[PDB]
RNA sequence: GCGUGAGCCCGGGUCGAACGGCCUCUAGUGCAGAUCUUGGUGGUAGUAGCAAAUACUUCAAUGAGAACUUGAAGGACCGAAG
């Protein structure tokens, strides 16, 4: 179980998709900044998309949390999932991708031996 | 799943030989436009159309397949500045 912690609030779970990228192919919906004169998102009419700003920014106390309270640390072996011994409170272990079966199968143990929560160890 | 965001990480599939994090160093380093360059691909669309030069028809053979292959017969044109 993660250490206690204030409720978590996220402010917001849409992902400020670009403008007109539903409608052009060509444009990836990663977020662009509009810089045209005309743009009626840049000046914020009523109706359109948002404009990300910091006033989403995450609580100072709970950023970075997953769900469950613990943050991601990404580890590609048993030592690095031992850097997490004084942390199984806070710190869980995300196995890196191109770990090995074997490799893997010895993190999730060890992780096991530490209490150390893993977010992808079912295989 | 994380980040306000650019992005980052993971699960599954495909795949087959290299690759990444951190601190510095470096640059031919970030695209929707430029009637931009090269290449590829659409709707239009099975659409416009394939209509000058009189014209084809019967039987048989060949052949998987015959109006525009061939034989015979008929009907026609060029009509000696052909
Ligand atoms: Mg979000
Ligand atoms: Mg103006
Ligand atoms: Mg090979
Ligand atoms: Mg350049
Ligand atoms: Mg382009
Ligand atoms: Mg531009
Ligand atoms: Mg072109
Ligand atoms: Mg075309
Ligand atoms: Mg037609
Ligand atoms: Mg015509
Ligand atoms: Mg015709
Ligand atoms: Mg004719
Ligand atoms: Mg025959
Ligand atoms: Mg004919
Ligand atoms: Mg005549
Ligand atoms: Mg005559
Ligand atoms: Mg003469």
């Amino acid at each position: 179980a993660a250490k206690k912690h204030v409720p978590i609030v996220k402010k917001r779970t849409k992902r400020f998709m670009r403008h007109q990228s539903d409608r052009f192919k060509c444009l990836d919906s990663a977020w662009r900044k509009p810089k045209g004169i005309d743009n009626r998102v840049r000046r914020r009419f009523k109706g359109n998309l948002a404009m990300p700003s910091i006033g989403y920014g995450s609580n100072k106390k709970t950023k970075h949390m997953m769900p469950s309270g613990h943050k991601a640390f990404l580890v590609h072996n048993v030592k690095d999932v031992e850097l997490l011994l004084m942390h199984n409170r806070t710190y869980a272990a995300e196995i890196a991708h191109n770990v090995s079966s074997r490799k893997r199968i010895d993190i999730i143990t060890r992780a096991k031996q530490l209490g150390v929560k893993v977010t992808n160890a079912k295989a």
